[PDB]
């Protein structure tokens, strides 16, 4: 059963390397991600968060990821290098999966996100207006330096940091909030995935989980895609998650 | 086919019956909501959302409810006196009804909200030491003027005011924020309401959607109920769920 | 040169009257804080920042305070009890002070707050209709849990869990901030403390830091006494007003 | 005695050239600001307060402005199209003035901003690690997208978009708040203006009322400058701030 090790720096890949060949497993290295990570059976992120979100750039259908976290904190990982011996032991022999939606722009038409579709300012410290609108209704308009249509997943990211709710992994649902909005009153949209997205804006950028970036005028199109992320049952996310949360930054 | 018509002050009730006795429905009027409310295939509630939330608490099977506003803003209401005469009618022809559902606590068995669950301060300019557990798992413990446990329903009401998501009214989950958390660092939380929600502070009372309140010492549950919320079908309840938001006062 | 040492707890008060010995100061010991307070050249409380307002409710013409923080944390205090030895004896010895605000109320004519003034409602789970006006000129008119008319100092106490901004102690202003304000829209307006504030509102009280109530309708005026809360001087307070506040729990 | 009637487009400027012509002024126009404009007993904005910051830019040493707002809503300006002749001939015989402080900053140093000096990221998307200091101290560490170091005046400006309190006019204060931090728990800080404000950033630039910019790696000095904006009084200034905030878009 193949298996694909994905790191940043020589870290602690030997005894991956180790831990893996004494479970039964033909192993291959990856200094970068490519689209060859779907030719195996599960993968084995070694970096962090960031690390992650680069793996999944290059795919479409997702083979199970592990992740081990080298840094301080990460919510999407797995484990540590402390213990990640033991846990691997345990993710490989009952091989449990889970599933998060990813979304997809419309002016960016095959690269999907995990964690948020951005709709940034061109100009740094220029102002945008922002005409936000979800399945044909008229939801709001509005001045800002961006407007952020993330996932549940990303709800503890850029959302995060313009006051977004966290919202628990399982739960499914696009948060729809403002950077910096210009205006007196504004309010984060908690709405289901199943909707259809829409944002209307001159002299913008749009980001694919801060990877994939292009320019666009006028509108573009937001919404939950065929192929989702594959991680591996993390049964204890849900407990970990206020805390990890506690500690950003 | 009979008919309850609930009432605070003596509205647009000549014109309410007027219409009703012309789609030959039968009327009994109701000076105040009362628990014999169970015996009729409709209520026409006239006057506000408070209304709506009053004639609930009297219910636990509950005949479907067209609501109307005189005030300014009603979030749970179908029209309003210039309109109401035409949606009635669209309303009892079709006769299609949907359901949001009420949560319960354990210090008031019989009791049900649809808006929340609060637990606050018995003494007031005064804070209580509130700790949360979602599904046997510790997730906070703060100081505060109280919390707050919301259905999505009643994320536009008191938990809107304590600095919470306005989350669509389709989308089932649980809203849990604090009033005045005393803390550098602090968030609303939004989970599934599938989950057990556990409260634990002492010298406090609890509030079921504004009405009942019971003073408590010590822990209570908040969970998810079998006898829900029935209203009709409103087409539009999407639509205007962001217009209303920004026109609260 | 004389001085009193106010305390809740007995714990360190054999230590403190030692040290006040070899510094030539005679001590009275005070179980509970006390109008006889102001015959002393200065006081030293022994425990949090509440034994320090608790004290202040007693003077009005104000003595230097040299505040112990006992357990706890404080912005208002100058020394742990495993530095104060150091501390003490530098503090009366250059006998250095300096001095913050306080403010009064209608309702309560000889109460002084150096902290704040709150209108809450009376009944909790209420909410009150307040209209704020300061210098004459009507500023806003708003549905809240309550609203804090609040000084630089307290800007870390109940204006901070209320949202507040953290103002330095040096910069002499109030801070006007709402509790749970159901409207799409609001803001905190810091103004100067030269001013004259007027909360208007039914069915509330009023309370002086958390010490002092009065049941209240109709009208009440804040303004800035002549009497101001007098401490020794702490150098580091600005400095350590930034750590400080990262830590409130 | 004569006066520079500055403008964007050709709205009502032959009427205020003959309001300047009825009260004997000899009047010049000007297509966009000049150094030039130094040389003149007043000045006549038309268009906004973004058309007065522009005018502000070309001025070291500044004559009285008297804006009329030709759009919405105004923090700096004196009049309308409407009440512009009442106004413009009331001010101008009474020649009354007010002088609201502009801050310097060491990277473009005879630059001056009457709003905020923002330290933004460089890229867009991309999050910098500004480090804040005052006066020699650490207030701050914190990963953002930006960070907004405002006046009173600004208050209502970038900061309040950014989650800032809104300040009268009149109480002299910077004003600390970042874009986006990424950390739970974070508050905007009021200090004094006498201090100086010290920003440490990598890969950023430095804006200055939105109008001048210079990239900028290492550390600069915000300090308040020598030479202030000059206005007419605006009688009705501290009255207005609140209705005008209320409609800020
Ligand atoms: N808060 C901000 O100012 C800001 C700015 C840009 C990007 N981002 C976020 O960072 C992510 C990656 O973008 P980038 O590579 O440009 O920046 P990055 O990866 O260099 O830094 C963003 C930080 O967010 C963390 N992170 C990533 N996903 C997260 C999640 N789902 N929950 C909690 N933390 C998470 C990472 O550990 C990292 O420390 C994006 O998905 C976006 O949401 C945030
Ligand atoms: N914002 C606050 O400070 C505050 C305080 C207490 C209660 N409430 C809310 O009021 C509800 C009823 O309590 P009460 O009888 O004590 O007061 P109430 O019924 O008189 O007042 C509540 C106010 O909010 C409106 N409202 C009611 N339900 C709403 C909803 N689901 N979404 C948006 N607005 C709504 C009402 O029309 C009214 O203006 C509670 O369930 C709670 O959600 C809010
Ligand atoms: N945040 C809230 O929900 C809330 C509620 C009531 C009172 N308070 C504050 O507590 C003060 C005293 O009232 P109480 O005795 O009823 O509560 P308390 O004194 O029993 O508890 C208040 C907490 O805040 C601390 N504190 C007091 N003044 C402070 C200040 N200026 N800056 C930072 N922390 C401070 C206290 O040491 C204590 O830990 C009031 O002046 C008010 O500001 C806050
Ligand atoms: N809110 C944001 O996301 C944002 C972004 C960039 C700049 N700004 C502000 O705009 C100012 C000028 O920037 P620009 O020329 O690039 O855009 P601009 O001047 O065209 O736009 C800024 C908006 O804010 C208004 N404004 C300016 N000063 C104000 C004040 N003191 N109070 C209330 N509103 C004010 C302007 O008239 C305009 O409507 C800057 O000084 C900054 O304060 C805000």
């Amino acid at each position: 059963m193949r298996a694909a090790v994905v790191y940043k720096t020589d870290g602690h890949v030997k005894r991956i390397e180790e831990a893996l060949k004494r479970l039964e497993v033909e192993v291959e290295l990856f200094n970068q991600p490519s689209e060859e990570l779907e030719n195996f059976d599960f993968i084995v992120s070694v970096g962090g968060d960031g690390t992650i979100l680069r793996i999944l750039q290059k795919l479409k259908r997702c083979p199970p990821i592990f992740g081990i976290n080298t840094g301080r904190v990460g919510l999407l990982t797995h484990a540590s290098p402390e213990n990640f011996e033991v846990e691997l032991k345990k993710a490989v022999e009952k091989f449990e999966v889970e599933r998060f939606p990813r979304v997809s722009c419309s002016a960016m038409p095959d690269v999907l996100a995990l964690n948020e579709i951005a709709v940034l300012s061109r100009k740094p410290a220029k102002m945008i207006d922002v005409a936000l609108r979800v399945d044909g209704v008229e939801v709001d308009r509005i001045r800002c330096d961006g407007f952020i249509v993330a996932t549940q997943i990303g709800s503890t990211g850029y959302a995060f940091s313009a006051g977004g709710p966290v919202v628990e992994p399982y739960l499914e649902c696009f948060i729809l909030i403002p950077i910096a909005p210009f205006r007196f009153g504004w309010k984060p949209y908690v709405v289901s995935m199943e909707r259809k997205i829409e944002v209307i804006a001159e002299k913008a950028i749009v980001v694919a989980d801060g990877q994939k970036s292009v320019d666009f005028d006028g509108e573009i199109t937001i919404e939950k895609s065929e192929f989702p992320a594959v991680f591996f049952k993390n049964e204890k996310r849900f407990r970990n998650l206020f805390g990890k949360v506690r500690s950003i930054g």
